[PDB]
């Protein structure tokens, strides 16, 4: 059984890794179009601050240790079309320019997602930088030490605009965040929560310009100058983190795609059409707050997604389980996580919520190191069923959002959390912890 795998990432990866304890049998050709295998572009921030020293380190795999298993890896070769029916990809080497046909009886394709540019005049004059792998990492670090850089724009207020922002605080730049939504973080934060993150990052010199449409990108062979609707912002650089486009133009008329270039994919993670599987970025999950399919673009989706294609192989037979939307993250001395239904996932899918939020100190009064922390119970206002939640504090308490993970998945309800059986000792929590008060709050809410 010859099975070829496209991507060394999160999905192609972890169909490679299950492929060998499921079908050590197997022969097992691995495809990666870049120079580097298994680049995590997870570990940028910690690279730009400084926490890690060597790019080079900064992976999971490398091709040698899977060559060492038995696996064909193919790094600078790109598959550059899938002909479906007669189960053939043709592969181009990059560095000899020679294209070949390779059959195959699975194939498992883990293309993922681009950054997304606007198309804008002065699209790209010098010193506008995207951010996402090796390459682009190592750039935006020279630019760190960079005396001639003082003004930096980001253009999206995500995650990554947000990392972005914070790594070039740090290494001493004056920061301006530019976006069109209302608050940094709504994605995956209500408003108590980015309220407080937005005066945190004031405090550090990143200036949060929201509700603005960036129209041109001025300067003279290089920028200089970024220009909303409603102003102008001078900038030395700009990093675009405004979101990320599909991989999947070369597959269109080969397999069925959405509108907006998603894969199709069902529960087995079949495409349409016989023996191909699609995993990662590129796809729809199963999302278990709503019931319906999102696209959640995170590692721990396309690793889960990579095991589920390879169980599915042959049969049908092992329906992807669902995921919550569970990130965290660290933006300067707050540590947060969510997971599950918030404002603006509510606001999309048209769902009515009802939650209670509690801000205090997490550990009992005589304990000198009490902190506080925000904890945001969202609920089904019909069944009290958990939808979601989120928590935040300096001290890092974010394990206790995957025990709100499994209570979603769970279908667990606001009264089953209140009386939840979690540990006490005073030097971790109080008596009824950070998730039991917001339960008994709610708990109280619906009396
Ligand atoms: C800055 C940054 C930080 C992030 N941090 C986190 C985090 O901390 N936690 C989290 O869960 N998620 C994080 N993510 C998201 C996570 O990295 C992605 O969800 C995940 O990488 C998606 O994996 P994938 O395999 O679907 O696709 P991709 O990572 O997009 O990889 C696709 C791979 O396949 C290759 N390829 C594409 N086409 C071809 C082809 N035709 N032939 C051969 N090879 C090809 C590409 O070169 C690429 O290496 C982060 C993303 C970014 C950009």
């Amino acid at each position: 059984m010859k099975v070829i795998v496209l991507g060394s990432s999160h999905g192609g990866y972890e169909a490679v890794e299950e492929l060998l304890n499921l079908h050590p049998d197997a022969e097992i050709q691995w495809y990666e179009k870049g120079d580097f295998i298994s680049f995590c572009s997870c570990g940028m921030q910690l690279y730009l601050e400084g926490k890690v020293k060597d790019v080079n380190s900064v992976r999971y795999m490398t091709g040698e240790k899977m060559e060492s298993r038995g696996v064909n890896v193919f790094s600078n070769t790109e598959i550059t079309a899938i002909q479906p029916k007669e189960h053939q990809v043709t592969v181009k080497d990059l560095v000899s320019g020679e294209e070949r046909v390779e059959n195959y009886d699975k194939l498992i394709i883990s293309p993922g997602a681009v950054p997304f540019e606007l198309d804008i005049p002065g699209k790209d004059l010098d010193n506008i930088y995207l951010m996402r792998g090796r390459q682009w990492a190592i750039k935006l670090k020279q630019k760190t030490v960079d005396p001639e850089v003082n003004n930096v724009v980001v253009i999206g207020s995500g995650y990554i605009g947000i990392e972005a922002a914070e790594a070039f605080a740090k290494a001493g730049k004056k920061v301006t965040v530019i976006d069109i939504l209302d608050r940094p973080l709504g994605v995956y934060l209500d408003k108590e929560f980015t309220d407080v993150l937005t005066e945190e990052m004031e405090a550090n010199n990143i200036t949060i310009a929201t509700g603005e449409t960036v129209e041109r990108y001025e300067g003279d062979g290089r920028v200089q100058k970024v220009v909303t609707d409603k102003n102008a912002y001078d900038a030395d650089l700009v990093v675009v983190a405004v979101g990320v486009r599909p991989n999947t133009a070369w597959l269109k008329g080969t397999l069925e795609l959405h509108p907006n270039g998603l894969i199709k994919t069902d529960e087995y993670m079949r495409t349409s059409e016989p023996d191909v599987f699609a995993v990662g970025d590129a796809t729809l999950i199963k999302y278990n707050p709503a019931d319906t399919e999102v696209n959640i673009a995170l590692a721990t989706n396309a690793r889960k997604q990579g095991r589920f294609a390879v169980k599915n192989l042959e049969e049908p037979v092992k329906p992807f389980p669902g995921v919550q939307g569970s990130s965290g993250l660290a933006v300067f001395d707050y540590k947060f996580a969510s997971t599950g239904i918030n404002e603006v996932m509510a606001q999309k899918l048209g769902k009515e919520t009802k939650a209670v939020t509690v801000v205090e100190d997490y550990l009992m009064d005589f304990n000198p190191d009490k902190q506080k922390a925000w904890f945001k119970l969202v609920y089904d206002p019909e069944t009290t069923q958990i939808l979601g939640a989120q928590l935040m504090s300096k001290a890092d308490l974010t394990a206790n959002i995957n025990a709100i993970s499994l209570a979603i998945q769970a279908k667990m309800t606001i009264e089953d959390l209140a009386y939840a059986d979690f540990f006490f000792q005073p030097a971790f929590d109080k008596p009824w912890n950070i998730i039991n008060t917001a339960a008994l709050e709610a708990v109280k809410q619906e009396r």
